[PDB]
């Protein structure tokens, strides 16, 4: 029984690192997702200015 604990604490463990790759992979591309959409925001905005200016 400790023998197969111990097996069972391994497998677990091994799913456990591979699955943590999976989240840190899933967070820097949300990271990124989201990095992109306040960048493209901030674009917008200096189109914003600039057609106010001209009007101005």
């Amino acid at each position: 029984e400790a023998e197969k604990l111990l097996e069972e604490q391994r497998e677990l463990m091994k799913q456990s690192r591979q699955e943590a790759q999976a989240l840190i992979e899933n967070a820097r591309k949300l990271a990124e997702e989201q990095k992109e959409q306040i960048v493209a925001s901030a674009r917008a905005e200096a189109e914003r200015v600039k057609e106010t200016a001209k009007k101005e």
